[PDB]
């Protein structure tokens, strides 16, 4: 519960790592943090299975941004199949962060959902590691990663 | 016996206390443990830790899709961790999803998604300890 | 000497098991059944697995039904799926058996369709239990 | 000396096997062949399978016939995933010979055409088994059909 | 030292495999590589794993073209399911280099398109076997392979 891995990509439009890590280090200080960065989308299922079984992380945040394109949502789909798999072939958790273009009205809403996006599942990252009551204090009262809650 | 259950800070509606008042409900004694994820893709490995590394011989799993086309496309993905999960560990896995779509408003979504939960309970009872019942109404109706 | 499962559901809204077994029982009098019904079509992989693995069957009949929503086409392909993974990940076949509601006009035909087609592929497991000869004779059908 | 498995099903309409057989003896006439037929397209993939690692194929050959129905195009989709799971799982080809009705415009045409495509992936198999410089020749010339 | 791998089509209508291999010859002169060629892109998978765990490779590059018909998207999707299937098994790349012909406007641009794609992507297979660390300083860049990059 001392490691956490953070995977990125070139293709996504908008750093969501630094983010992720300076919030992680806010609630842990002297938690580990390790970074990869592939290409895109498809490159992170194997990159965030590396991590959990080769570089000892307890646990692997997966950062990506599909185009808008369909075939993107394809993509996107294919590589949420492959963090799926990683994790049940390891079982750890990889808490998956994509931001589509499609939810923003600019880039100044996407940068900023993504961002949000991003922190507010690294504090799940967190509870998951270190409070795992919390979360089910909070058992079915819709929150959300990015736009606010919905509540229950 | 133990019972894992599995839910989500996503959905909108706790399933989880009327699932577990059943089970104790119809076996005062099971043993059941709790995990409480994000989401709905957060719960395959949830379950399959549970089945896996606490000794559940079953577990529930419940969920709420949202109502974009997109959360059917994560629901589906979810699911398929699910099935997963299951073959890995030779364990069932009773999947509890409920749409906001098959509701017409939160007071309907609210009572739909807890009598699921519940009547799923059952299923688990009955798989747990009375898999005969099940055959006697299958295909029926 | 062989044994063959089957695997039905609750949520079914027809009986297909009862014709299957009568099938198989008839080509093979000798042949050992086994049966377990599980709620629904996503109940189905898992235990056609641990009949395979655990109950010694040499093979296993997955009978469900599907209903008529979209959704429902997506829980029977995520279920078809588990099925062909429990086959890969054992060697075995398992032979599925699901039936639309979408393709009957109503119950009479939903009934009949059914059981008629659990029944014929209860010859398929007979003949790949016995006769797997008899399949090639009939291979790309005529028509 | 290498052995090639090849699984057809009773559902197809067009038989495909025959024509495959005779490339490959014609190609290599010391080949071995095992056959094995099923019902259907979902039954292909543990067929393919058992032959891989039961039956000591060094390769497999599926041929299939999905149906016209979008249904039938579901569970061509998902035979066609339990094949590519087959091959990650024996790190050996199975060679995927479907066609779908709704390519031929009438079964005159869809004879021909299944026929024809099975006997030109029989020739891949060929190229697979003792010639695969020659696919590296063929890289990216467009061979399809056309 | 390092392997990489190459594994293209017969059903593709360029000769992506030629402008990669070229490419990093360029950036790692004594980088060894190995080629293999299937049919097509259902037949790729499979082509790939073996050259991870049976040639040593340390990386694979996989090249296919999808054909116009929606079928073909179908083909197309399930073996990028057996790609990244390939990866999680191995613990090891594969990088997929796929080029729609939906993408070009004729086939001067499909071939132009489909061989800067594959080029630029050699560059991703160097920089994730010799500086990983390039790609994390271009994390959330937006960048592209084929047509211009995006940009954050
Ligand atoms: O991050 C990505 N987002 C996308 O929307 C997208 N769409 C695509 O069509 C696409 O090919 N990619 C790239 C993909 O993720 C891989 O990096 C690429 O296949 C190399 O392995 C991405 N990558
Ligand atoms: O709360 C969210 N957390 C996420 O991680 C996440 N990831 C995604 O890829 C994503 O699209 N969303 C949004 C969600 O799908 C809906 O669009 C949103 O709830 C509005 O209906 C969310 N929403
Ligand atoms: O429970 C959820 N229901 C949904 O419909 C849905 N849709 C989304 O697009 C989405 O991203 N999520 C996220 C989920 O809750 C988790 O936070 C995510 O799987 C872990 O990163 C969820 N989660
Ligand atoms: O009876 C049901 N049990 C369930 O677990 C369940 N789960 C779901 O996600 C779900 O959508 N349904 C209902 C479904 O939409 C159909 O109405 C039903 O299959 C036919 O009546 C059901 N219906
Ligand atoms: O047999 C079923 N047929 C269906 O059409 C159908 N549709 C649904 O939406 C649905 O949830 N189910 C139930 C599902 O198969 C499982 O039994 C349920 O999720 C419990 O794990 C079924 N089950
Ligand atoms: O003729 C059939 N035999 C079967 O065993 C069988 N099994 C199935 O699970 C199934 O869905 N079908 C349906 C059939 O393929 C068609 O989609 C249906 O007849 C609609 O035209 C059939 N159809
Ligand atoms: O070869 C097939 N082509 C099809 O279009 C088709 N469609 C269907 O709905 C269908 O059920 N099948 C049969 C399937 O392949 C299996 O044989 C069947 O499920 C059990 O044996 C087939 N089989
Ligand atoms: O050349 C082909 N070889 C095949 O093995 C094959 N298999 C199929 O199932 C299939 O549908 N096709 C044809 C396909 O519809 C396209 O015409 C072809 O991909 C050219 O774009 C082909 N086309
Ligand atoms: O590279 C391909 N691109 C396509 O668009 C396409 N479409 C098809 O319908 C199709 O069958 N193929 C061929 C497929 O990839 C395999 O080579 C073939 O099944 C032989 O195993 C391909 N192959
Ligand atoms: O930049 C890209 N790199 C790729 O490897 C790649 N591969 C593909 O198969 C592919 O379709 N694309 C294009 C992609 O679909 C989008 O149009 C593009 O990302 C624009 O957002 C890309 N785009």
């Amino acid at each position: 519960t001392k490691k956490v891995g953070i995977v990125d990509t070139t293709f996504a439009r908008v750093d969501m790592a630094s983010i992720a890590i300076k919030k992680l280090k806010e609630l842990s200080p002297n938690i580990k943090i390790i970074r990869k960065t592939v290409p895109g989308i498809k490159d992170l299922p194997v990159a965030c299975k590396k991590l959990l079984e080769e570089e000892g992380c307890d646990i692997v945040m997966a950062l990506g941004m599909p185009g808008k394109a369909e075939k993107d949502k394809v993509c996107a789909h294919e590589a949420s199949l492959g963090l799926m798999l990683a994790q049940l072939m390891t079982n750890k958790h990889i808490i998956e962060v994509f931001v589509h273009e499609d939810e923003a009205k600019d880039d100044k809403e996407l940068d900023w959902l993504a961002k949000r996006r991003a922190e507010e599942h690294a504090e799940n990252v967190y509870y998951l590691l270190f409070k795992p009551e919390y979360l089910t204090r909070m058992a079915g009262k819709g929150l959300r990663q990015g736009f606010e809650d919905a509540g229950p």
